[PDB]
């Protein structure tokens, strides 16, 4: 909409108060004019028609239960935008300040979220498996990272290419969570998953086998479900990214950690410079090794640690 930039206030899915950039024209809309070509949050009104209607509010206060998912989708899209801008000098997902659009209250009891090619979409969960999914900063960043991937490597969503695509979203979703610095960890979706169970999540990057996911190439899923195990074999890459950052000894192979910022730099460079739509794990190893070489030098600890991490997960 055309209007005046304003700042509203509400509460997110987890009861936390936060300010949100809005636009005033008769109503206050969830439209942040401060970030690129804007951040727009919509209400899917429990239907599956997208995007739905640009979120409108009479008084610029967003403290209703129904408001909560919108507040977070809007806010966390903005934090994710800041991350890519401040950390990687990337302007929105296309690198050209593309408008970022999100819809909440997608369908009824919908236990997922997604990038649809055009926008992020969030279910409300069924209240047992999930609460509204935009409540997880790593979930939001995960979904918006799919758009980054679409515009860069274009990793195809199947098999090894797709498991890399998934891992990239888990990796940057996690790095955004650390950037925002609110209860950061190496698990995925812990903030919105299973409101009746403490300390679980959908996936773990530090120990993927915790939730049934492979942590070594020998344990890769080779079947056809989940597009050839894209959310399953991502555990192999997530584990490598975790080791690169934090270090550790995994199946007897030792990795010296180089930290989250270097992990991000190396994987961001691999993603934007070397990965292609059909890149496999082995080609990802080469991309990451070359990326660390470009950044730190062929004889650097950083290159050695990337090599150790891929060795540790059996990716040569
Ligand atoms: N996003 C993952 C994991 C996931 C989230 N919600 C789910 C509900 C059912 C099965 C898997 C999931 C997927 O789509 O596979
Ligand atoms: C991050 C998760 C909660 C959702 C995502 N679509 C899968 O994986
Ligand atoms: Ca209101
Ligand atoms: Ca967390
Ligand atoms: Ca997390
Ligand atoms: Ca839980
Ligand atoms: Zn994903």
């Amino acid at each position: 909409i055309t209007g005046t930039s304003t700042v509203g206030v509400g509460r997110g899915v987890l009861g936390d108060q936060k300010n949100i950039n809005t636009t005033y024209s008769t109503y206050y809309y969830l439209q942040d004019n401060t970030r690129g070509n804007g951040i727009f949050t919509y209400d899917a009104k429990y239907r599956t028609t997208l995007p739905g209607s640009l979120w409108a509010d009479a008084d610029n206060q967003f403290f209703a239960s129904y408001d909560a998912p919108a507040v977070d989708a809007h806010y966390y899209a903005g934090v994710t935008y800041d991350y890519y801008k401040n950390v990687h000098n990337r302007l929105s997902y296309d690198g050209n300040n593309a408008a970022i659009r999100s819809s909440v209250h997608y369908s009824q009891g919908y236990n997922n979220a997604f990038w649809n090619g055009s926008q992020m979409v969030y279910g409300d969960g069924d209240g047992q498996t999930f609460i509204p999914l935009s409540g997880g900063i790593d979930v939001v960043a995960h979904e918006l990272t799919h758009a980054v991937t679409d515009y860069t490597a274009g990793l195809i969503y199947q098999n090894e290419s797709g498991a890399i695509n998934e891992a990239i979203s888990d990796i940057f979703g996690t790095l955004v969570e650390f950037y925002a610095n609110k209860n950061p960890d190496w698990e995925i979706g812990e903030d919105v998953y299973t409101p009746g169970i403490s300390g679980d999540s959908l996936r773990s990057m530090s120990d993927p086998a915790k939730y049934g996911d492979p942590d070594h190439y020998s344990k890769r899923y080779t079947g056809t479900q989940d597009n050839g195990g894209v959310h399953i074999n991502s555990g192999i890459i997530n584990k490598a990214a975790y080791l690169i950052s934090q270090g550790g000894t995994h199946y007897g192979v030792s990795v010296v950690g180089i930290g989250r910022d270097k992990l991000g730099k190396i994987f961001y460079r691999a993603l934007t410079q070397y990965l292609t739509p059909t890149s496999n794990f082995s080609q990802l190893r080469a991309a990451a090794v070359q990326s660390a070489t470009d950044l730190y030098g062929s004889t650097s600890q950083e290159v050695a640690s990337v090599k150790q991490a891929f060795d540790a997960v059996g990716v040569k």
